[PDB]
């Protein structure tokens, strides 16, 4: 559907596209991997236990992840191959998820400011994988399972 | 009252200490200056037009600025000299205020992430003064006027 983005369904879900209206919360699992042989995992919501929650802000102005998610039926499991053009911000995104996974609030001031502090002082996202990933740009495969969609 | 912090009242305000209870919003003006001869201004809420708003989070665990503000009567104008120990985070704080001053939301995702992006890519807070200030640590004088205190 979009440039530098190959989607492949793995397990079609029940029903047709749901109502991805602005302010909906989309609940899902993802596993993020490199495109090497070992297919190296970088993040996995199943590994951490809890599933992921986003909330569509502007259905007419979507974020790249929302492009991916909004193309999915409930209980769909889909593999999204993604060209460099769209993987650049992933490490900062991941950094933010990993902080939320420890109940640190990545948009609370005290953690936001410590984050900029360290980032600036030490030239690191905090994790070796994300830093390697930051210094060696590349495509990524996300495997995603859409679990629930709820409206405002 | 505290180490590496010299306060001097300039114009005593009406009444005695107000109720700085947790969740209060404190409304004030500040002007932030170096301790050189020219007394170089770095930030001034009067220059930008609007006064500043903070909201006490934990009255038993206060932030250094809250230490300063919570020691003030309404309409007080006070000068707070501050030793290196407490000025290190100022440039990141300032960066955040300058973004809020352009109605950019410094804890919204899209701006938070662009911010980390640039900070990491370019090794800058975005403004030459804050970067100079970041590479040459020092004390600072804040002059502050407390305007209003409102409770939850
Ligand atoms: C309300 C919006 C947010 C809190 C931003 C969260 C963003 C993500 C969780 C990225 C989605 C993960 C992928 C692997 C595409
Ligand atoms: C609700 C809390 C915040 C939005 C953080 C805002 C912090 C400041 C505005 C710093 C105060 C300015 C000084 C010069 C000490």
């Amino acid at each position: 559907n979009v440039e530098g983005v190959k989607k492949t369904i793995l397990h079609g879900g029940t029903g047709e596209l749901p109502n991805f209206i602005t302010g909906s919360r989309v609940i899902f699992h993802f596993r993020t991997m490199k495109c090497d042989e070992e297919r190296t995992v970088i993040d996995d919501s199943r590994q951490v236990g809890q599933p992921m929650h986003i909330i569509i802000g502007n259905m007419f102005k979507l974020e790249f992840w929302e492009i991916l998610l909004t193309s999915m039926r409930v209980h769909e499991v889909a593999e999204f191959w993604c060209d460099t053009i769209h993987t650049g911000v992933y490490p900062i995104l991941s950094r933010s998820l990993r902080q939320m996974a420890q109940g640190k609030d990545p948009t609370e001031w005290h953690v936001h400011t410590c984050g900029l502090a360290n980032m600036f002082a030490y030239h690191t996202l905090g994790y070796e994988d994300l830093d390697e990933l930051q210094k060696e740009p590349q495509p990524l495969v996300f495997v995603i399972e859409l679990l629930q969609v709820d409206a405002p």
